[PDB]
RNA sequence: GACGCAUAAAGAUGAGACGCGUUUUAGAGCUAGAAAUAGCAAGUUAAAAUAAGGCUAGUCCGUUAUCAACUUGAAAAAGUGGCACCGAGUCGGUGCUU
DNA sequence: TTGTACTGTAGCG
DNA sequence: CTGACGCGCTACAGTACAA
DNA sequence: TCTCATCTTTATGCGTCAG
């Protein structure tokens, strides 16, 4: 009757069990279908679910927004050639047609092949005169001549097209900002404003401080050496005031005008020149020379002076690469003639030839020709240039994404002035151009779909199509912006139809503190008891302590309110801890900014701050803030709105506004922040007051409140865990299915909870402000002296990393900048394509280029030998950990490898700490579906959630040990284990109960009591108990319920059961099959050649002239039974084999089967034959080997070996040898166990060799691992037991994999022939596997 | 085992952008050559595509999630498979039942 | 002309 | 006042031989 | 790789959810 269900829930498994009350294992005589002669089948009620886990979208989010932005790329140039078409017209009809034709071969072409000419004279006569596209832009910026239409439009479209990035907001003009030469009338002008008329004895400018690095540390002394220092902090020019702002907002020191906060002048320097914007130059200079010392980082030098500073450094990296190219191939031709035909025409091994038409990258090349130059003489200059990563450099390279668009604009404005004398049309819609390559689509607008787009917010003012010129004239920016974070914020809990309320708003930050405050006892000599603070001195200490500092401890509590206002000599307070973890922020800053406590302490003007609040968390964008807040305006002055307006704020609360002050009790009249403020003696809190009944707060929240798909389709997050969800709940509702429609008892749910000590708890989750301190303390430096920080501003992820890194770039030896990090690049140790590890020790913050160039791969052997002594210095003053000096000195190991990428990545834990949190609130509201009007819920079936801790200690106290890589039984048997642990749980504690079973509730450091009471509660299975003294303790053979004589736990009969069930070798393994889906291919295009198995990349692009794709995905293989046109003298020959239909014709055959059968060649298809195959499909061949379908062409192992418990704890026992941290009575009991069943290595050889022999015929590595075990028998049981559990690879279910004995590796053997499978049983099992429809493929043609 | 706050860690979801990379074409190769070729010269750049494509034709969408077999149903979705005992090499045997 | 077996390949910061 | 007992893992491409 | 935002699950500190 009474039966109950076990879950062992992963990422890629879903094991489940079935138990009655004797914990044993059903087993049925289940039907089977099919026309096989097999009718039934005895299968026992426990296994294991096997499926690929679920994807995240990080992936398509990124294919879809490279999608986004090359049409809107292609967009940008049909624009512009839709301004040139007219006037092109005239001079060349038939050059946009040339530029569009020019990807195609000359017979394909319908224009000339030449495509700007159109003739060859022409063309070859253009490219001597412009070696590459930066000559012609210099060329058009520099030169007044009347130029070719086609050439401008060629130096136009390659501006717009690569444009550069959007990083810096100013307008950092090139045409006069970009020389250096701006330090002579910046002291021209200190002569002027600064009235004593200074000797203006000028030295080297920024370049001198550039010869170094850009620092205050360089530019400082120099300046005060260069020139005699009569003002340290008011020299008043080239100041770091001026360059590099400082890291607070600390006034002027020796001001001109006035005392203000000074700042980077990238965008919050603006509102900085209120010393005279505000009471009405240096600062202009300043200005200019912080464009000047930006653009010289980005561009490295302009001799002859120039409009156009990048293309005149890129024309000086082409003339550089000349010159090195002709003294290389002179050198090597003169010393080493042997490697001139290696090196400059062999394009396969990394040499000149393989940097150019090879795919070397330039550090390849770089370390190719290093020693080379070495050991050749004549080569000290292109030594140097090669440290200095210079030499023979090309112009499209990794690092130009430092460009800003700015340069770019700057060039072509230029190009534009020059040309529109010439051209009226350049200068009729010269804007137009400008804003083709100025315009860039906001993030809160996102796309500009018309209804159609399920990613979509913006909403049009007009019907229009959107173009760049009338962007501002159809969409509406506010709204958009709103629905932007509207879409994104989720909605209160308790009251479900309403918005929450901002974090940082005021009328939070008073509920918070209010309902922190409200359970706040004190205690004194003058009473007998703690009582509660009343209303009045609630009042009263937020009046004096929360509206006067930004954070209250309790000791100032103490010596500030009961010390001096209700006298008292010395109070005991509970119910907070040292500080109050409430405070009221944003009424400090709103008393910062508006300077009037009145008007924030004001009741009527509460909604209006609320607004305000609201609007600075909404928004980010000053003129969208200024057009927000203009009503305002007639309470306060413009200087202050000035102000008010920088104020962001960012982050939502979890309550409404209708929630903690709208609804009133109907009584009373009170809101619940009314009833936190008094309640009388109560004091009741937010819980107490939300489940109170005497309050109408609690119906209100219920009158304020299907399929299991559309159950699921509304949860948020990640897609991954809906995929286990799945899979779970229809094991679940298949099991309830099987015992005839009646529910379990219980169901028990492993969950990856788990309990630690509080002091281990506490310092796990101590600040990192702490961390910075005692790091940098350790390491002796004074970086928070000249950079001040608190804690919450290092919840930003580069500020802490700088901070980690002590302030200095950690791949190079140089400092970093703290108002720059913008430009800064934070890099993974081990690359994203390699594997997924977004931790704190897998991150540098680093240099753009060095991470650009450190491009999918550990950095190198030349940056650990560089830096490996800081990495060390970083190690032992605990900056960083151990694992992130493994990361960083990878190379030295080796670098990547295949034993690097196994092992579990943390987001699988997390995903199914998600998934098994879901799966218990279902599994509970789907079993439990009755109530009454007293009752309400009925447990009909009670969710047990146990913890993998108890079942760990159950395995590890009972020599029920598990191993991994013999088989996938452990899941079934962890189910199992889960289900009689949490059964017994139940039984034998029933006033426990409610600490178990999901929805109930009961109700030295409290996690420290928890962790002690979940450790000893597990004591009763154990027949005898050693106690912390030493001193053993029995208890009885048999246990009982206590309470009732009934019977729990029997440590004779029912152990003996729970060996048996785990020794059981019927275990259902079901491997999920599933249509493959995603990208249809490997995304790398091969070269042409003449292969048919090259897919077209184009529709007229034919592969055999152009080039595709290789590696086709197959969705699913499929069954044919048909004729095939073979022969010269050609038959109608009869076969039958699958066909892989990929991704891309998946829609196609599905469409029509019988026409994509006959255009592959088959003729006379049986329809009704056709079977749908998908990946993992199960077929059984003689001797009960089974075989899965990977593809069409390939299959998969598809046996499991159920090897006998004995072996397997002997495996486990046998290796961790000496690291069992036991007791060493114990230690020496398994030490003596492994060596007197030593012998046992050879029974297991023997099973593996008979189980291979019959399912898996690797006859050659049988014979390999058979000779590899019989040379190396000899070696002692941990190194002989650690590679037998290796040696389970080779009969794993799944694709075969290359595994390794002590030396020898052995390859794996593949099953590329999936003929025999034509003719075997195919197995269709269900998501438990018990009922099974069995097709003999042999009776089909 | 849930809620509010504080401090952690590890992760998700959406938008806007940049820089490379790959592929075909253009950038006239010269001489000795019956030649299979050999010597020499040159190399840095540009156009186009960047999932085939789709229709509601948008400066939109197209790699996430769904998916054993059979019977109904456009689809959504619904339905279909006896029990007890003795045993165990991937499940077997014995006995009642319609 | 068709099956096998061994080795290499695979978008990224 | 209320419970005891103190999580993971390869299909296809290219070349070279057996018939 | 950059810039913007919004969440989630676990660990500790405090309070609470009741017959
Ligand atoms: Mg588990
Ligand atoms: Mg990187
Ligand atoms: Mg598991
Ligand atoms: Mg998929």
């Amino acid at each position: 009757k009474k039966y109950s269900i076990g879950l062992d829930i992963g990422t890629n498994s879903v094991g489940w069990a079935v138990i009655t009350d004797e914990y044993k294992v059903p087993s049925k005589k289940f039907k089977v279908l099919g026309n096989t002669d097999r009718h039934s089948i005895k299968k026992n009620l426990i296994g294991a679910l096997l499926f690929d886990s679920g994807e995240t979208a990080e992936r398509t989010r990124l294919k879809r927004t490279a999608r986004r932005r090359y049409t809107r790329r292609k967009n940008r140039i049909c624009y512009l050639q839709e301004i040139f078409s007219n006037e092109m017209a005239k001079v060349d009809d038939s050059f946009f047609h040339r530029l569009e034709e020019s990807f195609l071969v000359e017979e394909d072409k319908k224009h000339e092949r030449h495509p700007i000419f159109g003739n060859i004279v022409d063309e070859v006569a253009y490219h001597e005169k412009y070696p590459t596209i930066y000559h012609l832009r210099k060329k058009l910026v520099d030169s007044t001549d009347k130029a070719d239409l086609r050439l401008i439009y060629l130096a136009l479209a390659h501006m717009i097209k690569f444009r550069g990035h959007f990083l810096i907001e100013g307008d950092l003009n090139p045409d006069n900002s970009d020389v250096d030469k701006l330090f002579i009338q910046l002291v021209q002008t200190y002569n002027q404003l600064f009235e004593e008329n200074p000797i203006n004895a000028s030295g080297v400018d920024a370049k001198a401080i550039l010869s170094a690095r850009l620092s205050k540390s360089r530019r400082l002394e120099n300046l005060i050496a260069q020139l005699p220092g009569e003002k340290k902090n008011g020299l008043f020019g080239n100041l770091i005031a001026l360059s590099l702002g400082l890291t607070p907002n600390f006034k002027s020191n020796f001001d001109l005008a006035e005392d203000a906060k000074l700042q980077l002048s990238k965008d919050t320097y603006d509102d900085d020149l209120d010393n005279l914007l505000a009471q009405i130059d240096l600062f202009l200079a300043a200005k200019n020379l912080s464009d000047a010392i930006l653009l010289s980082d980005i561009l490295r030098v302009n001799t002859e002076i120039t409009k156009a500073p990048l293309s005149a450094s890129m024309i000086k990296r082409y003339d550089e690469h000349h010159q090195d190219l002709t003294l290389l191939k002179a050198l090597v031709r003169q010393q080493l003639p042997e490697k001139y035909k290696e090196i400059f025409f062999d394009q396969s091994k990394n040499g000149y030839a393989g940097y150019i038409d090879g795919g070397a990258s330039q550090e390849e090349f770089y370390k190719f020709i290093k020693p080379i130059l070495e050991k050749m003489d004549g080569t000290e200059e292109l030594l140097v240039k090669l440290n200095r990563e210079d030499l023979l450099r090309k112009q499209r390279t990794f690092d130009n994404g430092s460009i800003p668009h700015q340069i770019h604009l700057g060039e072509l404005h230029a190009i534009l002035r020059r040309q529109e004398d010439f051209y009226p049309f350049l200068k009729d819609n010269r804007e137009k151009i400008e804003k083709i390559l100025t315009f860039r689509i906001p993030y809160y607008v996102g796309p500009l779909a018309r209804g159609n787009s399920r990613f979509a917010w913006m909403t049009r003012k007009s019907e229009e199509t959107i173009t760049p010129w009338n962007f501002e004239e159809v969409v509406d920016k506010g709204a958009s912006a709103q629905s932007f974070i509207e879409r994104m914020t989720n909605f209160d809990k308790n009251l479900p139809n309403e918005k929450v309320l901002p974090k940082h708003s005021l009328l939070y930050e008073y509920f918070t503190v209010y309902n922190e405050l409200t359970k706040v006892k004190y205690v004194t000599e003058g009473m007998r008891k703690p009582a509660f603070l009343s209303g009045e001195q609630k009042k009263a200490i937020v009046d004096l302590l929360f509206k006067t500092n930004r954070k209250v401890t309790v000791k100032q509590l103490k010596e500030d309110y009961f010390k001096k206002i209700e006298c008292f000599d010395s109070v005991e307070i509970s119910g907070v801890e040292d500080r109050f973890n409430a405070s009221l922020g944003t009424y400090h800053d709103l008393l910062k900014i508006i300077k009037d406590k009145d008007f924030l302490d004001n009741e009527e003007n509460e909604d209006i701050l609320e607004d305000i609040v609201l609007t600075l968390t909404l928004f980010e964008d000053r003129e969208m803030i200024e057009e927000r807040l203009k009503t305002y305006a007639h309470l306060f002055d413009d200087k202050v709105m000035k102000q008010l307006k920088r104020r962001r704020y960012t982050g939502w609360g979890r309550l409404s506004r209708k929630l903690i002050n709208g609804i009133r009790d109907k009584q009373s009249g009170k809101t619940i922040l009314d009833f936190l403020k008094s309640d009388g003696f109560a004091n009741r809190n937010f819980m107490q007051l939300i489940h109170d009944d005497s309050l109408t707060f609690k119906e209100d929240i219920q009158k304020a409140q299907d399929s299991l798909h559309e159950h699921i389709a509304n949860l948020a997050g990640s897609p991954a865990i809906k995929k286990g969800i799945l899979q779970t709940v229809k094991v679940v509702d298949e099991l309830v299915k099987v015992m005839g429609r009646h529910k379990p008892e219980n169901i028990v749910i492993e969950m990856a909870r788990e309990n630690q000590t509080t002091q281990k708890g506490q310092k796990n989750s101590r600040e990192r402000m702490k961390r910075i301190e005692e790091g940098i303390k350790e390491l002796g430096s004074q970086i928070l002296k000249e950079h001040p920080v608190e804690n919450t501003q290092l919840q930003n992820e580069k500020l802490y990393l700088y901070y980690l890194q002590n302030g200095r770039d950690m791949y190079v030896d140089q400092e970093l900048d703290i108002n720059r990090l913008s430009d800064y690049d934070v890099d993974h140790i081990v690359p994203q394509s390699f594997l997924k590890d977004d931790s704190i020790d897998n991150k540098v913050l680093t240099r753009s280029d060095k991470n650009r160039g450190k491009s999918d791969n550990v950095p190198s052997e030349e940056v650990v030998k560089k830096m490996k002594n800081y990495w060390r210095q970083l190690l032992n003053a605990k900056l960083i950990t151990q694992r992130k000096f493994d990361n960083l000195t990878k190379a030295e190991r080796g670098g990547l490898s295949e034993l690097d990428k196994a092992g579990f990545i943390k987001r699988q834990l997390v995903e199914t700490r998600q998934i098994t949190k879901h799966v218990a609130q279902i599994l509970d509201s789907r079993m439990n579906t009755k109530y009454d009007e007293n009752d309400k819920l009925i447990r009909e079936v009670k969710v047990i959630t146990l913890k993998s801790k108890l079942v760990s200690d159950f395995r590890k106290d009972f020599q029920f040990y598990k191993v991994r890589e013999i088989n996938n039984y452990h899941h079934a048997h962890d189910a199992y284990l889960n289900a009689v642990v949490g059964t017994a749980l139940i039984k034998k504690y029933p006033k426990l109960e409610s600490e178990f079973v999901y929805g109930d509730y009961k109700v030295i450091g409290k996690a420290t009591a928890k962790y002690f009471f979940y450790s000893n509660i597990m004591n009763f299975f154990k027949t005898e108990i050693t106690l912390a003294n030493g001193e053993i303790r029995k208890r009885p053979l048999i246990e009982t319920n206590g309470e009732t004589g009934e019977i729990v736990w029997d440590k004779g009969r029912d152990f003996a059961t729970v060996r048996k069930v785990l020794s059981m070798p019927q275990v259902n393994i079901v491997k999920k099959t599933e249509v493959q889906t995603g990208g249809f291919s490997k995304e790398s295009i091969r070269p042409k050649r003449n292969s048919d198995k090259l897919i077209a990349r184009k529709k007229d692009w034919d592969p055999k002239k152009y080039g595709g794709f290789l590696w086709p995905t197959v969705a699913y293989s499929v069954l044919v039974v048909a004729k095939v046109e073979k022969g010269k003298s050609k038959k109608l020959k009869s076969v039958k084999e699958l066909l892989g239909i990929t991704i891309m014709e998946r829609s196609s055959f599905e469409k029509n089967p019988i026409d994509f059968l006959e255009a592959k060649g088959y003729k006379e298809v049986k329809k009704d034959l056709i079977i749908k195959l998908p990946k993992y499909s199960l077929f059984e061949l003689e001797n009960g080997r089974k075989r899965m379908l990977a593809s069409a062409k390939q299959l998969q192992k598809g046996n499991e070996l159920a090897l006998p418990s004995k072996y397997v704890n002997f495996l486990y026992l046998a290796s961790h040898y000496e690291k069992l941290k036991g007791s060493p009575e114990d230690n020496e009991q398994k030490q003596l166990f492994v060596e007197q069943h030593k012998h046992y290595l050879d029974e297991i050889i023997e099973q593996i060799s008979e189980f291979s022999k019959r399912v898996i015929l690797a006859d050659a590595n049988l014979d390999k691992v058979l000779s590899a075990y019989n040379k190396h028998r000899d070696k002692p049981i941990r190194e002989q037991a650690e590679n037998i559990i290796h040696l389970f690879t080779l009969t794993r279910l799944g694709a075969p994999r290359a595994f390794k004995y002590f030396d020898t590796t052995i390859d794996p053997k593949q099953y590329r022939s999936t003929k025999e499978v034509l003719d075997a049983t195919l197995i269709h099992q269900s998501i438990t596997g018990l009922y099974e429809t069995r097709i003999d493929l042999s009776q089909l043609g």
